[PDB]
RNA sequence: ACAU
DNA sequence: CGATGT
């Protein structure tokens, strides 16, 4: 209903899907960029959205922050809830990097705890998430 | 259909 | 137009 401005927002950016994947996290209130992942040569939009949330979890945990995370990705929110990224992307030599990061993110979720609420950014009511790439 |  | 997902 109301934006929780005291929060972290994350988003993926890509060149192609599958294609070059990156992601970032911003302070919802100000747009300040808090983290950015170096581009990964081949991945999917949803793998990037998933990695972005998990990185946000790890970022806030390290800083003892109880802020929620906003994502616009129905898929990635569910994957994080399940601790399982159900991606269709073929596992081969050229997707090995994205799949390593996805596998490592699942592994982190399965060995750590957090109470961070992971919230759906309501794009239809609020406009584009503040972490959007503008592509 | 909804979310990207 | 195409692709990723529930
Ligand atoms: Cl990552
Ligand atoms: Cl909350
Ligand atoms: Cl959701
Ligand atoms: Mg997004
Ligand atoms: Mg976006
Ligand atoms: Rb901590
Ligand atoms: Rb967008
Ligand atoms: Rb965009
Ligand atoms: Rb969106
Ligand atoms: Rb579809």
């Amino acid at each position: 209903e109301e934006i929780i401005w005291e929060s972290l927002s994350v988003d993926v950016g890509s060149q192609g899907n599958p294609g070059i994947v990156e992601y970032k996290g911003v302070d919802t209130k100000t747009g300040e960029v808090l983290f950015e992942r170096e581009p990964i040569p081949i991945g999917t939009n949803n793998m990037g959205e998933f990695l972005a949330i998990v990185h946000g979890l790890r970022y806030l945990k390290e800083r003892n922050s109880r802020k929620p995370i906003y994502s616009d990705s129905q898929t990635a929110i569910k994957w994080v809830k399940d601790k399982k990224a159900k991606s269709t992307l073929v596992r081969n030599e050229e997707t090995a990097l994205i799949w390593k990061l996805v596998d490592e993110a699942e592994e982190w979720l399965n060995t750590h705890t957090y109470e961070t609420p992971i919230l759906k950014w309501q794009t239809d009511k609020w406009g584009e998430i503040k972490a959007d790439y503008g592509r």
